[PDB]
């Protein structure tokens, strides 16, 4: 009926490329995801079995010509990258929030079967309550189906995130992978640096991590809480590698830390 509303303009750039469209009518502002398709058919199949609080929503796609444009939830706080600051961190309790936001947009994924496979601060996403969203499906993949397990082999992601597995074995469970990455986002949001360029023996700084040198650099920063849940995350052996249910029990990951959000008050 309304006129006007299926029409959106292109304000500014997001970060292909992505856009922020404004609706003509409603204002109503969402991120348009712009494909030059000259892959995409498995991200828009994977998007659309998503519904979470903690993973950008799925509006539609439509096609044009060659062109695929993606709508998606529109994250206003930014990339939880840009709320990182460089060899500090965060405060330990907005890392410890940010932190079970994720872990229950993994769990979450990890449910429906679904591994993201680039676990990393750029991908996470903060919307206008900081409230964490995983973004970007382009990589991802389906581990389980008719509850049968596959075993993965491709080799994705970003270096200074991957597992170790992925780089020395030729298949691999899907599941630790995702949570070693998730130990790196830790880390880095509260250390403010990356520990290592890669997970290889190879690499002195990972090298010095399994002698559990942690009076070196990234890990003299942390705290013993934290500490103790990254030593847990970050075991070579993906089969003896703690898994999520598990960090749910984490002693840090219980630890009363952050107030709720602040809401005004007054004094008589
Ligand atoms: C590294 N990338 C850049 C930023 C996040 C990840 C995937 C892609 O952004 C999106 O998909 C966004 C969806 N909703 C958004 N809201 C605000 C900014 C980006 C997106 C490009």
């Amino acid at each position: 009926a309304v006129p006007f509303v299926e029409d959106w303009d292109l304000v500014q750039t997001l970060g292909g490329e992505v856009q922020l469209a404004v609706n003509r009518v409603t204002e109503e502002a969402v991120a348009v995801k712009i494909v030059d398709m000259k892959n995409i058919k498995k991200e828009i199949c994977i998007n659309k079995m998503l519904n979470h609080e903690n993973v950008v929503k799925f509006y539609g796609h439509r096609r044009e010509g060659n062109i695929q444009y993606l709508f998606l939830e529109y994250c206003s706080g930014g990339e939880l990258f840009d709320r990182i600051e460089p060899d500090i961190g965060m405060p330990e309790p907005d890392a410890q929030r940010f932190f079970h936001q994720l872990m229950a947009g993994v769990v979450y994924l990890h449910g429906i079967g679904i591994t993201h496979r680039d676990i990393k601060p750029e991908n996470l996403l903060l919307d206008e309550r900081d409230n964490l969203k995983i973004s970007d499906f382009g990589l991802a993949t389906v581990f389980r189906y008719n509850n049968r397990e596959r075993l993965l082999n491709k080799m994705c992601g970003t270096l200074p995130y991957v597992a170790p597995e992925l780089l020395k074995r030729r298949e691999f469970h899907a599941e630790p992978v995702d949570v070693w990455s998730c130990g790196i986002v830790l880390t880095a949001m509260l250390a403010g640096e990356l520990p290592w360029d890669q997970p290889s023996d190879s690499c002195q700084e990972y090298s010095d991590w399994k002698e559990k040198k942690t009076y070196l650099n990234p890990w003299k920063k942390i705290d013993s809480a934290p500490l103790a849940l990254l030593h847990k995350i970050l075991v070579e052996n993906p089969s003896a590698r703690i898994t999520i249910p598990d960090i749910k029990k984490d002693r840090w990951y219980n630890k009363p830390l952050k107030k709720g959000a602040k809401r005004p008050r007054v004094t008589s």
